[PDB]
């Protein structure tokens, strides 16, 4: 006669802004449709009408009722404009019910996807922040008390057992102006340069922050009609890859760390190549004989960096990559992010010794890298990573010294200045410094930070299986550090 069950009350799931209280993620209203079968088949002569209106076919709803005449419960409808809901509401149909409903709206839609997420059909995290911040976001179901009827009329609820919690704002570190910036100047070098995937996120070095944070392709996540796994890939968090040449200011860092390298000093890179057995290290460009520290980088000399390495030894190049963070979790939380690899020996080899300094033989994710030069560009010090607004900043650790680390800039500085500038990676208006590597068709990175004389922004940009990457850095950050009105410090 009478049976006492418990339908829960959804929660009001919290909302996700960027740095700027920009809507990312919204609770949207939408009214779901149920029914009872026990209630549904008193009533036979209606369900052709209401298959109709719910565009189902006029005896497969009839067959899905019949093979549920004895379950209490089912699902017409999901998810309708609340019009839309009430149109159906008003056929007046024994037994069809609705509850309101929350379903999560994306206004930035696919410019900022990878870094929201999106949820699933239970409003529940199952991508990016949105199921990194579940807790958060989600908020306590409350429940319902109520009476049973001999085929699930509901009389009345006996008091109100749990009043449901909305979940708690989420204000992100993106800034969805950098955000636009980089979304756009990555596609279109994605196009101008026929590539097939891409990557950039900016850093403020200051504060430990990821400022923008895209990749292609993309997806729009209201629209995931057609799943396309790979352009879900949120690959600055998942694509391990080696970094090649975008190590080499670790390794020097680590040089003039040891006491026996200024940047004055010569190596002699003649004849471009050098042996371990059967392992040869190769130079690109092969008519140099002595460059300085400055030169190994401006002429990206593989052999060069190698004997600096045989000089100090691995284990001192090694240290400096694992206190920037290569190979090493970052903390951030995020789902299936990737630690990657920093390879350790207690005898480390001469080929080995020679990969590690040129960035062979490890593997880190764009993060990662970002992350390291962030850790440059503020004097040495590495503050820690952050995807949520930080208004109070977390004290940050020392892990290459300001020195070592302020001549690092200046080598850099010297980089896109002397060559590897003027026809791409000048950042107009700003000092900008930075390396860029070559990585196997390849992969193209560059890796900077800017302005040169009070650093700000970190930016790492990576393009892969092009038909590179130092315009994408000068243009976008030429824009980010405008939007944060930067003010130039390129003066007479
Ligand atoms: C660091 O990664 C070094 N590269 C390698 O040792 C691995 C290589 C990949 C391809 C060739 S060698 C140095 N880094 C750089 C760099 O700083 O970008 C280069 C650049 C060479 C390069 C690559 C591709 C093309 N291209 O038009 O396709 C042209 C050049 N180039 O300018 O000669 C490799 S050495």
């Amino acid at each position: 006669a009478r049976s006492v069950r418990h339908i829960a009350i959804p929660a009001h799931r919290g909302l996700i802004t960027d740095r700027n209280g920009e809507p990312l993620a919204v609770s949207t209203p939408v009214t779901t449709l149920w029914a009872n079968p026990k209630e549904l088949m008193t009533a036979k002569e209606r369900w052709p009408q209401l298959a109709a209106a719910l565009g189902q076919d006029t005896k497969l709803f009839a067959d899905r009722i019949e093979q549920n005449a004895e379950r209490e419960f089912i699902y017409l409808v999901r998810g309708l404009t609340p019009e839309q809901g009430e149109g159906v509401i008003a056929l007046k149909v024994p037994g069809v019910y609705s509850i309101e409903e929350f379903r999560r709206f994306y206004p930035a839609g696919e410019v900022v996807a990878h870094a929201v997420g999106f949820t699933d059909v239970d409003d529940r995290g199952r991508e990016g922040i949105e199921l990194a911040f579940d807790e958060w976001l989600a908020g306590v179901p409350g429940k319902r008390q109520v009476l049973k009827d001999r085929r699930g009329r509901v009389i009345k609820d006996v008091q109100v057992t749990k009043n449901a919690k909305p979940g708690k704002t989420l204000a992100l570190s993106i800034d969805l102006r950098l955000q636009y910036l980089a979304h756009r100047e990555l596609r279109n070098a994605l196009l101008e340069n026929g590539a097939k995937a891409g990557s950039l996120v900016i850093m403020d070095v200051k504060t430990g922050e990821i400022l923008a944070m895209t990749n292609q392709p993309t997806y729009n996540p209201n629209n995931r009609r057609n799943l396309q796994p790979a352009a879900m890939r949120n690959r600055a968090m998942i694509d391990v890859f080696e970094p090649g040449s975008t190590v080499k200011p670790f390794s020097m860092s680590a040089a003039l760390a040891s006491g026996r390298w200024k940047p004055s000093d010569i190596v002699d890179v003649y004849p471009g190549t050098l042996q371990i057995g059967r392992y040869t290290i190769r130079d690109v460009s092969r008519n140099s004989r002595q460059l300085d520290l400055t030169g190994i980088l401006i002429k990206s000399s593989n052999v060069g960096i190698s004997k600096i390495a045989f000089d100090i030894g691995a284990e001192s190049i090694y240290s400096v990559m694992q206190q920037v963070g290569l190979g090493q979790d970052t903390g951030l939380g995020f789902p299936g992010e990737r630690v990657g690899n920093l390879p350790n020996h207690r005898k480390w080899p001469k080929a080995e010794t020679a990969t590690l300094a040129y960035g062979y033989g490890l593997s880190v994710t764009a993060i990662q890298l970002a992350h390291a030069y962030a850790a440059l560009a503020n004097d040495g010090k590495s503050v820690p990573l952050s995807m949520t607004r930080v208004d109070r900043v977390p004290d940050g650790v020392q892990v290459i010294s300001p020195e070592v680390a302020s001549t690092v800039q200046g080598m850099l500085q010297q980089v896109v200045e002397a060559q590897g500038g003027v026809f791409r990676a000048q950042v107009p208006g700003y000092h900008a410094a930075g390396k860029s590597g070559t990585a196997r068709a390849y992969r193209s990175l560059f890796a900077g930070f800017a302005p040169a004389t009070d650093p700000r922004i970190a930016m790492v940009v990576v393009i892969d299986e092009p038909s590179v990457s130092a315009p994408v850095f000068s243009k976008v950050m030429a824009g980010a550090l405008r939007l944060m009105n930067v003010p130039p410090d390129n003066l007479p």
